[PDB]
């Protein structure tokens, strides 16, 4: 379990920080889980909060989501300083650019047809189920199927994917909130976080929030930068160039990339899961609802206006 996010302690750290890495999951984190995937549109207050955070040059703000780049662009593309990571770190659109860096170019993607065929099979035989073919991942939804037959069908599809496909393909099979998803094995939200840390060695405050099991990759990455027993004394925390950085480059470029000394210390990392106190997680904190994640920064933002 975890203590509830100490917004007081976080507020003061936020004010003292020179460079802040702010990482937000989307679904279930910045916006509630709802019936229909395309209906998960950010509220006015939510859009305003993230905007203000991007307005600050001290902040480096990213969304890290399993969503497709199109959906993310549609609702967030209007914020010039907001970075976007789509489909579990298979794509990355920095605040500067306008196009997504394909993190999967060097990966074997021949598995997509096989997975699509399987999900089509179950979509046709599971009323209310839907399929979401994305650019580097595929999601099968059953949230609007019959409660019982949906889970049953889910277990059968899962068993088929795990028994006959996973063991021979570079994929990971994700059990999401009333969905199944298949992604490339070599990418995850954790690698994106590490890429971002490598890019910004001057970060002295990290916030990261997520509601799903896939977000635990982020929480783990935010821990394993430090030695298993915590940093000892005033030792330098050094970080090698991560896979999410090197795989995009050419071997000549990669050979030139140096190790970096990170400014961040564990006390500066606020890893927050969305869920109940009892939820077992690698995050250091929790908040019960996505709405409280937003309100935390709304209250914080208002306080910044004063002084
Ligand atoms: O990584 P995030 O930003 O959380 O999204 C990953 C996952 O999320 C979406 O599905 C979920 O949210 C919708 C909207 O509330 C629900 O209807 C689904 O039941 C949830 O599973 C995306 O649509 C998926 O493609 C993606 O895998
Ligand atoms: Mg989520």
């Amino acid at each position: 379990g975890t203590p509830a996010l100490d917004t007081a302690q976080f507020t003061d750290a936020y004010k003292k920080a020179n460079k802040r890495l702010l990482l937000f999951n989307y679904d279930g984190t910045l916006t509630p889980i709802v019936k229909v995937p395309s209906h998960a549109v950010p509220t006015e207050r939510t859009r305003n909060a993230i905007a203000a955070l991007c307005k600050d040059p001290k902040n480096v703000v990213y969304l890290i989501s399993g969503r497709d780049g199109d959906f993310l662009e549609e609702h967030w593309g209007h914020l010039d300083r907001l970075g976007l990571s789509a489909e579990h770190g298979s794509f990355v659109k920095q605040p500067g650019e306008e196009d997504f860096i394909n993190m999967t170019e060097a990966l074997d993607m021949s598995w997509m047809s096989e997975v699509e065929e399987i999900f089509k099979y179950y979509t046709e035989r599971t009323t209310g189920s839907t399929i979401e073919v994305k650019k580097a991942s595929i999601t099968w939804h059953y949230r609007n199927s019959d409660p019982d037959f949906g889970e049953f069908q889910c277990k059968q599809a899962l068993d088929l994917l795990e028994s006959s496909l996973a063991p021979r393909r570079p994929i990971e099979v994700l059990v999401g909130k009333k969905n199944l998803e298949v992604r490339p094995l070599a990418v995850n939200k954790g690698e994106i976080v590490r890429r971002l840390m490598y890019e910004n060695p001057d970060v002295d405050l990290i916030f990261c929030a997520g509601d799903d099991k896939t977000d635990e990759d982020m929480f783990r990455a935010l821990r394993t930068i430090f030695p298993p027993g915590g940093v000892v004394d005033n030792n330098p925390v050094v970080m090698k160039p991560p896979v999410a950085v090197t795989s995009a480059l050419e071997p000549e470029e990669v050979a030139e990339l140096p190790d970096v000394e990170l400014t961040i210390r564990s006390k500066g990392v606020f890893a927050t899961t969305v869920g109940p106190p009892a939820k077992r997680t690698l995050a250091g904190w929790h908040v019960t609802c996505p709405e409280e994640v937003v309100e935390a920064f709304e209250s914080l933002l208002e306080e910044i206006q004063v002084v």
